[PDB]
């Protein structure tokens, strides 16, 4: 028996943001259909950081990323996240493969914000809003315009340097693009919000109505990156119900009681399944909380696989 | 940077029985005494088997172990069991090795088995039976011949062959072995019970006084080996009471509502790091009850990457 192993440079050239944005709403309507199978995240806290397991099953596979967060990492020469992947086969328990799911995890996240956006925002927007803008925010451009023609964009870091650089990278691809204060960059049809704060970075008054929000950088409890009055007048469509309380862009709000369970609206998966109403007037503020699932690193993982199949990509260890 | 790679036959070249007893039985004192973490098992249930996810803290290591079950897995040309171990770094979260646990998960249970043991048995014992002869018999017994002295060795299973294929693997390394059925094998100093059964396969009557019992088989909700009536005239000493009560030897009497935590006498770690006692009585009856912790297989993980590096053994990746 042999399991394949993937390097992260490998991996990436064996999967298409097209690819992921496919298996990611795939993954998301299964889910919703009791079709997948996806507990809990497991938590491991460190005093420097921590360890995550997320399994997963569904599309004819299984399989556990182990990531890990260890922010004193960069002020001393490593990654702040690691992600590795075992594939498994359903049937016999059999670990496929052991791949780097460093870059699919960043992938995957823009592949559900592309998705989210193309069933929740405004049919017409053009307008795009960066608060942030490091890794995460390129691959939720990226995704974006995958399904929308993006007319502006509008970008703000508290890093200067960070934004000016997003903002080259826009131009590049013909993208028209400024840099632009946190006020003003939150003025928009679409709003990516892809911070770690801990603290509102986003004002309630800035955000005009039909503005569709795609909350990314809050995944661990306490990490909020939105006026909560902005929660309190908005259709807030989340990742996982139960994953959103704990650590998404709702967990502050929840916790200290400012909102409640009645006030999410849906989950993406069941807004793409039909059912729940996704936007329904031009007015509405429309919100999606993302926390990041198993199901997608699992489905994107299955994806990289058979790629590698096909193209003889990787090399191989027998562990048993 | 980079992580080692190790096969089975590289870890079974890394650790001996006496390590993994020592590892094991340290595995059991710290997380008695608070010094290690380790949440409950995540499973994902298949329709021919699962996949567990079990990750633990301790001894300065994190780690996850991925480990499937597919009983029909040989008579397709797989082992049942195949298991990775990842072995990470809790100060950068970096995986340092991606090992096999397949090997180790048998050894850290023979292991605990010795030293359970070694703590509640008869000090003078020598007399020992198996109920099973299967793979885990084998580890059991390896594991009790570092601690106690043998002379005779009562072997029995609902198969013939294999109370032969042990019988002269045992004649072979030098302690009289005979098959004895059910009856037979089940009275001795320390009985050793290693089947996947699913109701009582001891008797209360059966057993003398005096006797040691390692109730290793029952894994699951389901399955018990011993009859209930032995549990309630025990010593039961347990791996984990959430997962005994759950899966171990006593989570039947105790779904059935027979027996509770009142009941349970201590936890092994417990007896180990001396915060309950252990046998007090030639007379009385222990069992240990043993599930398999997370923490046995990050215990062992790190011995054999310790060994594996400095024998400079094993293949490297670079994932990142
Ligand atoms: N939901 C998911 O599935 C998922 C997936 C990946 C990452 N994440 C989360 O995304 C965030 C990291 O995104 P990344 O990988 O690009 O990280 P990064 O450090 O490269 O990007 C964050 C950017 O935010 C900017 N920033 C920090 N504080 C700010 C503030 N107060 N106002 C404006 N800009 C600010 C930084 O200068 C930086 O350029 C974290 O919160 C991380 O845990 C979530
Ligand atoms: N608690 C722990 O730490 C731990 C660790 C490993 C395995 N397990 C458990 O070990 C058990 C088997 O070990 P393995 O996977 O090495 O096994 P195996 O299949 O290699 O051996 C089990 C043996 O039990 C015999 N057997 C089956 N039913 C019996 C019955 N009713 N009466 C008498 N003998 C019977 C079989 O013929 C077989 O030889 C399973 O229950 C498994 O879930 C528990
Ligand atoms: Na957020
Ligand atoms: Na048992």
């Amino acid at each position: 028996m042999e399991t394949l192993i993937l390097t992260q440079e490998e991996v990436e050239s064996l999967i298409s943001m097209d690819e992921a944005m496919n298996a990611v709403e795939e993954a998301f309507r299964l889910y919703a259909l009791g079709k997948a199978q996806m507990p809990p995240k497991v938590y491991l806290e460190f005093e420097k950081g921590d360890l995550r397991a997320m399994p997963a099953h569904l599309m004819g596979y299984a399989g556990l990323k182990w990531v890990n967060s260890h922010p004193g990492n960069p002020d001393k020469g490593l990654p702040t996240v690691m992600a590795l992947m075992i594939l498994n086969s359903p049937e016999t328990g059999f670990p496929l493969a052991v791949m780097d799911a460093t870059y699919t995890t960043s992938l995957r996240t823009g592949a559900a914000g592309g998705i989210a956006a193309k069933y929740l925002a405004r049919k017409n927007s053009s307008v795009f809003g960066f608060i942030g803008c490091g890794t995460q925010a390129y691959f939720q451009l990226e995704a974006l315009r995958r399904v929308f023609d993006i007319g502006e964009v509008k970008a703000y870091d508290v890093r200067e340097k960070a934004a000016k650089k997003f903002v080259s990278y826009c131009e590049d691809r013909g993208i028209s693009a400024s840099v632009q204060p946190a006020e003003e960059a939150s003025r928009c049809d679409v709003l990516v919000t892809t911070t770690p704060s801990r603290k509102p970075v986003v004002k309630a008054e800035w955000v005009e109505e039909g503005t569709h929000i795609n909350a990314i950088g809050a995944d661990g409890p306490g990490k909020q990156e939105l006026d909560v009055e902005i929660l309190k007048k908005a259709k807030i469509v989340v990742d996982d119900l139960e994953q959103a309380k704990h650590g998404g862009e709702i967990n502050v709000a929840v916790s200290k009681g400012v909102i409640g369970v009645e006030d999410v609206h849906a989950t993406i998966g069941e807004v793409i399944a039909g059912l729940k109403d996704g936007r329904e007037s031009d007015e509405e503020i429309t919100i999606f909380d993302s926390t990041g699932l198993a199901i997608q690193d699992v489905a994107v993982a299955k994806v990289v696989y058979e790629n590698a199949l096909s193209k003889n990509v990787g090399s191989k260890i027998k562990f048993f």
